[PDB]
């Protein structure tokens, strides 16, 4: 149906939109450390801690298979990555550090492209 198709076209479109955003988001991670996902050869334990895992690389893959539906869904998966490391690491380490920075800092940007998700439609 041209229905299914238009529909098909506003995903595209929120696509293009998230990918812009992603880069953003990631270039606020300058060191790297939420853009693969944690070893769980180098950190065995990991999944007794956290139970739902998330990082740049995983939330890309999603994304070009056009697997976010909405703003909510990606912000989601961002949310993730920072709060599982404020979790696993305590105050006092680099890995903490980043998430707090990346956090504020993201807070930025999604905070403008709500307003353009809203505002395009």
């Amino acid at each position: 149906s041209m229905e299914q198709v238009a529909m098909e076209l506003r995903l595209t479109e929120l696509t293009r939109l998230l990918r812009s955003v992603l880069d953003q988001l990631q270039d606020k991670d300058p060191a790297r450390i939420f853009a693969q996902p944690v070893s769980l050869k180098e950190v065995p334990d990991y999944l007794d801690h956290i139970k739902h895992p998330m990082d740049f690389a995983t939330m890309r893959k999603r994304l070009e298979a056009q697997g976010y539906k909405n703003l909510h869904e990606f912000e989601e998966d961002f949310d993730l990555i920072i709060d599982n490391c404020m979790k696993y690491n305590a105050r006092d380490t680099v890995f903490y550090r980043a998430a707090v920075r990346l956090r504020d800092q993201g807070g930025v940007v999604l905070r403008q492209a709500r307003r353009e998700v809203d505002s395009i439609g």
